[PDB]
């Protein structure tokens, strides 16, 4: 209700991947009730990035999810006070990332204070060799664990040359105040880089997300 | 084509869980094109089972999946020759199961030769203390690796008291002949014990499964 | 003690790997207090095995461990009644094996009833392509968890052509009767195939194992 | 050779655990050829830390390892140019840390630029409730992986109540210049908090580490 049909987004990511430091800023907008957002992202420090940009994109806000009425919306309920999230990204070849986002709201704009760290990517792996094409669509499994909303995802990057590179996500979402906790449910996702320049200094990103209860009997 | 709108199922599972031996036999029926099936299961050896019956139920055939026309159906294409599958179940508390099913077709009936082995369940955990209620519905991520089909699933058992117990599935599906391989896709599942006696010596089991391509950009 | 300086071993393993059924029988001897044992293994069903024999060898008894007096010996204390163990083997490429051994003692001979099952080995990986040379030596981390003794190991197979192939072991060891529980400790291992014929239908296997408390 | 019998250590860690930001500074000394070191650590920002100090201590340099003549010493050979390492810590309850250290040498002093980040610790788990007593001793398995020297460790925190809380370490070690790589080998460790104040704002830390070849063949 402080959550309007149209909202703005501003973000700052600082991070390190296999020792390479960088800073990326973003500005965009979205439709919280349609579960859509688009952002323009600019590398401010650390160009040219030496790793696959796709590892960053799901870190660049579950407010942008179409929740049906019968599933409590943890994220929209969190505002105006907001929420933070932490995530582990466990890639099948030993690469591990940690990420976090503290999300605040000022007027019609979400502010996103992000940290991203990646370690142990193999040097001839698809991330350091920039072999990724896109994330496949996914279904996130949302459940409450010790009062903490948790999402687990089987994620996969499609590779140049045709196979997949798997990553397991675990995100913990924490509202700053008391909200109605949902029961077990799902969030479907599609995320796409709509356009980019050669070194990904400039990227236009899109996400669509929809919450649901899964297949009925 | 040898796959009809209505088909029968016969099954035999032999296995162990934390060293406890058992044999379970099943007979049922299903609708391959509607992605539904029902089975009656009877414990033949090992009763009363000293572990949560729910760990077995997803081992009790992706033929019973509604596949849309634009996704190649790995499972239906494999018949009459058939297919086998192997699975690991990695529970969050260190319990690990291995399972396999070799699936043959005689006339209108699928035959299922199953092995199941579970190790390292904590003695006070929800499996050995029978504290599970059901599997939540799930979405399996299907993709080709090394010329065969892999499915990964984030599975969760609902527990007595309201929490969840997580398990990660990885299944390899292997056709006994060459089929049109599908691109990355999804299978949604719902599996339910419709009825059971107190010790789960007799169980009526139901599954619904539908394949799809996930959320579009639109 | 019923545990003598020299003891005999008989074993039967039944299992499946990638759907391939097999049975292997063994007979051997060892020195429980020296932490050594040797076994002759014969494939009885399922020859020739289509997978790396090395995945089986650590399934073919922690009785054969030199324990220093300051660490309770869970395994020797388990006899005469015996113990069982269960194991998961999580290979880095998704291959998973479950294994169990029910160990009894009749006179001077351990009997070993073994089940082994392996799934999800990639068809061109080192197990299905028989590209393994040996297990590296290891250190197992032993700790009591649910009143039950647990061992975790970072294992590695040396490969033909030079690399390693990693496997994580978790074993639970369960005495039939109450035994003194040890504090956290370590068991060092070395396992070797001493000799084998072309398709590993006949294998002579050796293990040395020594318990310790780690670096002071 | 630029590596002397007595060396000094200076470090700065910046990090976040559970969203809580902190900075810790360290000064110490050690005996690289004996595999020992001691450090004084002071929280500069973020006092009091709301999590178990023990999760930090192994991030506060394998130069401080007694290497026998028959195993190439990747770490001492990497100087004067130096080396970096990266680590993942996978705890058994889903807590995950990433850490890195860029190690330089100026005169007789190693300088350590450290980042540490921890996520998904359960609020009532032993790290957020500060229920850890110490790390157990450990044996690290060291091996080359596609040219990267890698260490894997089964680590365990002893807990209030007498159980253990397991963590799996994977560390990648990268020399700034080409160095002779070792064969598969082991490093034994013991790490101890010698003393601390009530909120661990001030900590004295000790490590002992010794490389070896494991049990001989034959």
């Amino acid at each position: 209700s402080v959550i309007k049909s149209d909202m703005k987004i501003k973000l700052r990511m600082e991070g390190t991947v296999n020792g390479h430091k960088f800073v990326i800023e973003g500005e965009g907008e979205g439709k919280p009730y349609e579960g859509t957002q688009t952002m323009n992202l600019k590398v401010k420090e650390g160009a040219p990035l030496p790793f696959a940009y796709d590892i960053l994109t799901t870190v660049f806000n579950r407010v942008f999810t179409k929740y049906p009425k019968h599933i409590p919306d943890y994220f929209k309920q969190s505002f105006p006070e907001g929420y933070s999230w932490e995530r582990s990204m466990t890639f099948e070849d030993g690469g591990i990332c940690t990420a976090r986002n503290d999300i605040t709201l000022e007027g019609d704009c979400f502010f996103n204070e992000i940290r991203f760290d990646g370690v142990n990517f193999p040097p001839n792996g698809p991330v350091m060799q920039k072999k990724t094409l896109k994330w496949e669509p996914s279904t996130e499994k949302m459940y409450v664990r010790d009062g903490v909303l948790t999402g687990d995802i089987n994620m996969a990057l499609l590779l140049e040359g045709g196979g997949h590179y798997r990553c397991d996500f675990k995100t913990t979402y924490k509202a700053k105040k008391g909200v109605q906790l949902p029961d077990y449910h799902f969030v479907d996702h599609c995320i796409e880089i709509l356009s980019h320049d050669k070194d990904y200094n400039n990227v236009k990103l899109y996400e669509h997300a929809v919450a649901h209860s899964g297949l009925p009997r």
